[PDB]
């Protein structure tokens, strides 16, 4: 088998699966670990966007009541060190101690904020485990299929601790750990004892190449087989090669810009809203994304299923209202910084440069502050910054509630003083089954989000990869790379 070499835009700081949640972690952690329930993005000839859920580490599952799901596990599954997977490892993965309890915050900072209102799991036998919530939750199934739910080995994890585990991970996945050189590379090797489809590459290397031009040059020179995070602008040039091609797809994620609302200038919604109203998204999508990116109608996406609102109007663009809001605000003309880690996000810098011109027309001076990986300053030295959110559930709960809710980082760390009505609705949607009340509450939350502007949604990016034609691999509609039944050579 050939070794697979990947040129990437970044690497996570840890291989602990929850801590690795980002645009750069899942493409690695998806190889090392498995979940109880998995997604088959290729079901019924779908071009990597199928919503179909399939058994993975759990052979079957059944909802027992409004707050519990019982799982029957695959038998004789081995972690990379030969230890058999049991309900003990599954219970530990979803425990108060490791994930959501008070004693877990130090090791997994976002564990509690991203988790459901869990109750301690119940081990029925070696291969049977019930995952449950303290209050009703119809989200257990989607949570278990998500990036929050990769299964860790209890004994090995406890022995090492979360920090050391993140540097030497052990999972049940098709590829096993070889090396992790901080801010440089990750090397994995084929796990030939894998329970599912046998790995088709002998090794996988993820090498950071921060500059996209240098990344493209690496593919051309033959240093990489696949490269990530390109722009629709690179398409014509790569495709002009007989042996190279681009492969892209819209992903279930949105790019945005956000604010440090602890800062005096951003304490009030007025300037935040003015900045949002001046963003001409169609011109950015046309010029930088070649119409391949999509602009959502608010914090509202098709993957939400029953909680997606297809009748929702597009987000308002109003330069004249933006001009009035700036005039009425306390803003003087002082430059406002916008922090960006080069092009960690595809089109981060060209998008920002277009927005700086748009904002100059409304009387707001915004200045780009580009920083290197590991150079993100303390919070009080930041004003505006870019971000993204992967829409990780088949429900509107994610990411409006875990990120922007009362228990989330936007309110707790970034100082968004959310209206009381918003937090009340966040609590309601957590416990309610689908219906008119729940559907209407998400719409009211979307209206408040647009009015308050704690963040400004830009678009769903069109994720662009480039590969050698002799490397058969299709992208999926999520911020990760899938190699199961989706990687072959020659
Ligand atoms: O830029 C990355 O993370 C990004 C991550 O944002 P992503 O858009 O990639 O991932 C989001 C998630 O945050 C979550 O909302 C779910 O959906 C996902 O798409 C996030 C957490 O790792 O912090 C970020 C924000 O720009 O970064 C910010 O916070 C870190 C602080 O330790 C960085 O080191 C800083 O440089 C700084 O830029 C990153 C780069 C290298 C190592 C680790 C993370």
């Amino acid at each position: 088998r050939r070794a697979l070499r990947l040129g990437v835009n970044g690497l996570p700081n840890s291989l602990e699966p929850v801590n690795a949640i980002s645009n750069v972690g899942p493409r690695i952690v998806n190889q090392i670990f498995d979940t109880l329930i998995a997604r088959d993005f290729f079901a019924k000839g779908a071009p990597g966007n199928a919503i179909d859920l399939v058994p993975a580490l759990a052979e079957s599952w059944e909802r027992i009541d409004e707050k519990s799901v019982r799982f029957k596990l695959r038998q004789k599954v081995m972690f990379h060190d030969g230890v058999e997977l049991t309900a003990d490892d599954v219970a530990y993965t979803f425990s108060s101690e490791r994930l959501w309890g008070p004693e877990a915050i130090k090791k997994i900072p976002l564990g509690k904020s991203y988790s459901l209102d869990f109750d301690e799991p119940v081990v029925e036998d070696k291969y049977t485990v019930t995952l449950r919530t303290k209050t009703p939750s119809y989200l257990i199934e989607t949570f278990v299929a998500s990036w929050m739910s990769r299964i860790v080995p209890k004994e090995y994890y406890k022995k090492l601790g979360a920090v050391d585990f993140g540097n030497k991970p052990v999972g049940t996945g098709p590829y096993k750990f070889v090396e992790f050189v901080a801010g440089d590379r990750v090397v994995l090797e084929a796990n030939d004892a894998y329970w599912g489809p046998k790995p088709t590459a002998s090794k996988i290397t993820y090498q950071i190449v921060a500059e996209p031009a240098t990344r493209v040059a690496g593919l051309i020179s033959g240093e990489y087989d696949i490269i990530t995070t390109l722009t629709p602008d690179d398409i014509q040039l790569i495709n002009s090669y007989p042996d190279l091609e681009t492969r892209g797809t819209l992903i279930e994620n949105f790019h945005m810009f956000t604010f440090n609302m602890n800062q005096e200038v951003f304490k009030d919604k007025k300037l935040r809203r003015a900045l949002a109203l001046a963003v001409n998204r169609p011109i950015m999508v046309e010029a930088l994304w070649k119409k391949q990116a999509s602009i959502p109608a608010g914090f509202n996406f098709p993957n939400y299923g029953e909680t997606f609102d297809p009748k929702r109007k597009a987000m308002e663009y109003n330069v004249e209202e933006a001009k009035r809001l700036v005039k009425e605000s306390g803003y003087d003309g002082t430059p406002i910084t916008y922090h960006t880690m080069g092009n960690y996000y595809a089109n981060a810098m060209p998008a920002l440069m277009m927005m700086i011109e748009m904002w100059k027309q409304i009387g707001v001076n915004v200045v780009m502050k580009t920083y290197a990986p590991g150079s993100f300053p303390p919070d009080n030295q930041t004003w505006m910054r870019n971000w993204s959110n992967g829409q990780w559930m088949t429900d509107a709960y994610a990411t409006i509630v875990p990120e922007f809710g009362p228990n989330g980082q936007v309110q707790k760390r970034w100082g968004w003083k959310a209206p009381a009505e918003f937090n009340e609705l966040c609590q309601k949607v957590t416990v309610l089954p689908n219906g008119k009340e729940r559907f209407d509450a998400y719409n009211r939350m979307r209206d408040i989000f647009e009015e308050e502007a704690p963040a400004v949604i830009l678009y769903q990016p069109y994720d662009v990869y480039a590969a050698r034609k002799d490397v058969h691999w299709k992208p999926v509609s999520f911020e990760m790379m899938e190699f199961r039944n989706n990687l072959s050579f020659g």
